[PDB]
């Protein structure tokens, strides 16, 4: 590992301020980092694991943590630091905009086709990067995509489930039945995630008990077409849910298809009031970026630095 | 022709000043919040409210300059982000919580090592060189006019402001030709750079302390210069003294300065002699990756 990537924190260095929420494995807090010998308090997100862990368990966590800290893509969150208290605490960048699911729900009457397609493209790019890095997520869902700015979303919480090993309604059939997790299983989760966005944050299979999901999937039942979706979008979602995992789309393919659609969004999504929705603008984008989202957003191949000696 | 997309024109409704951070010759600086339309998140910003109200005709001039200020693109130069054409004009830029370098060095007077000091010198030279490349003269380079993004990363600020608005006069930082003839050039900026380095090397001491400002050009004309700081090896002092040569063209160029300081930054304890330097905190990759990820994601 490159160890310098993951900061090992003293307990004295940071403080938990307010619970943001809880998930399967821990509780996430808004918090502050207090650099030693400095006056400044820097906002951070802190996760505290639910169960206390032994040193040997901690070693496993730490070793995985180095890999999580090694990610470098604009569409993927990086794990920044760890504090090895009895109950392990982890540190990452704080996203004031919160998770994408909460955002789409909160903005459900004010989100247009351009943003939705753009997010689909971005999530694919992030997932593609994880695939290239041989990292399986296992918990991709709308709750697990963070909004850096409304124009910029990032994948989060990859690797956590394997480490501390159930989001049944996001899981590929082979995963539920046999505990097989692959990139192709992540693709299934991606389809569900897109369905969540397209429905402005509806719950999938709402009212159907999780224990019963594998049964319906086996009979060929799937999530229905969201009203805003043309068949072109819905067909991709259906492909994500094919039984033959190798038959599902690749993230690399998804990036291209969603990118094509994003060039003519109203052709592909039919949304009430779309004609009057806010669209991402350069002056606006440049402003957000200059203030609090400075990272290079270009694909590696399109970056100024790609070929620059 | 500046890309106007680089400067955001703000409505007074978009943002608000929340707290005073400091002040300068031309305005007062606040911590502010920008609230994006249709959002509930508040985004911290820095806002400078100009001291004097301006006309609509003057505002065109300010605005014209602002486009230029917005067009800078260098890791060591601050970029103007936005403007609001209120009766007293307000300008917006990124909040830098660490404040200015001069205050920082004064506050950390007893725990700053040679590596940081030399690195700051290099970075300031880099921003100045960039300003030169852009054909921009600062006119007010000083340690107070360098902001700290993180302790490892500093950025030049307030370039062009004095030319735009000026009718306070930093005599103790000014090249002789500037004092005598109001001539400002990249080369006069170089003189100011030398003073700025002296400020850092003294941990924020005041240049020419005990000498009134009206008397400075006299002493300069007679060959007096700022003394060697006790931490500086003669090698460092020679570069500073070069910055203050009467003949502006004899003075080093920023691009030269980048090279000399970078050399020194390679073996810092050779060039600066600091008590307990061996025990001072050093910039480390770990501290740097964490700081960058939290608060300094710009390409370097
Ligand atoms: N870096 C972050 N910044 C701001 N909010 C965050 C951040 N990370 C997580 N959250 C929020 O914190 C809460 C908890 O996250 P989390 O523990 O991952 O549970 P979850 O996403 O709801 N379910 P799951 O990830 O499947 O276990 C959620 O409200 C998240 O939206
Ligand atoms: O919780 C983890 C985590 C913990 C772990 F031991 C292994 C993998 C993980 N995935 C992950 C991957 C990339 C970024 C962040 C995370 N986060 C979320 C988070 C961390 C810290 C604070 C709040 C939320
Ligand atoms: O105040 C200016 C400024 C105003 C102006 F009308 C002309 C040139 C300027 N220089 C400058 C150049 C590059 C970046 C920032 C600035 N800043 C500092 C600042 C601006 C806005 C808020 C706080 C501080
Ligand atoms: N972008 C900024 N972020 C935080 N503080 C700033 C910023 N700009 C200026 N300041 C502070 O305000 C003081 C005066 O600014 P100025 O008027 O430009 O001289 C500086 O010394 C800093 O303390
Ligand atoms: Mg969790
Ligand atoms: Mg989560
Ligand atoms: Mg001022």
């Amino acid at each position: 590992p490159n160890q310098a990537l993951l900061r090992i924190l003293k307990e004295t260095e940071f403080k938990k301020i307010k619970v943001l929420g809880s998930g399967a494995f821990g509780t996430v807090y808004k918090g502050l980092w207090i650099p030693e010998g400095e006056k400044v308090k820097i906002p951070v997100a802190i996760k505290e694991l639910r169960e206390a862990t032994s040193p040997k368990a901690n070693k496993e966590i730490l070793d995985e943590a180095y890999v999580m800290a090694s990610v470098d893509n604009p569409h993927v969150c990086r794990l920044l630091g760890i504090c090895l208290t009895s109950t392990v605490q982890l540190i990452m960048q704080l996203m004031p905009f919160g998770c994408l699911l909460d955002y789409v729900r909160e903005h459900k009457d004010n989100i247009g086709s351009q943003y939705l397609l753009n997010w689909c493209v971005q999530i694919a790019k992030g997932m593609n990067y994880l695939e290239d890095r041989r990292l399986v997520h296992r918990d991709l869902a709308a709750r697990n995509v963070l909004v850096k700015t409304p124009q910029h979303v990032k994948i989060t919480d990859f690797g956590l489930a394997k480490l501390l090993g159930v989001p049944i309604k996001w899981m590929a059939l082979e995963s539920i039945l046999h505990r097989i997790y692959t990139h192709q299983s992540d693709v299934w989760s991606y389809g569900v995630t897109v369905w969540e966005l397209m429905t402005f944050g509806s719950k999938p299979y709402d009212g159907i008990p999780a224990s019963e999901i594998s049964s319906i999937l086996e009979k060929g039942e799937r999530l229905p077409q969201p009203p805003i979706c043309t068949i072109d979008v819905y067909m991709i979602m259906r492909k994500c849910w094919m039984i033959d995992a190798d038959s599902r789309p690749k993230f690399r393919e998804l990036i291209i298809e969603f990118s094509k659609m994003a060039r003519d969004p109203q052709r592909y999504l039919v949304i009430q009031g779309d004609e009057r929705m806010h669209l991402p603008s350069p002056t606006d984008s440049n402003f957000y970026r200059a203030l609090m989202d400075e990272e290079d957003m270009d694909d590696v191949v399109d970056a100024d630095e790609y070929l620059i000696p």
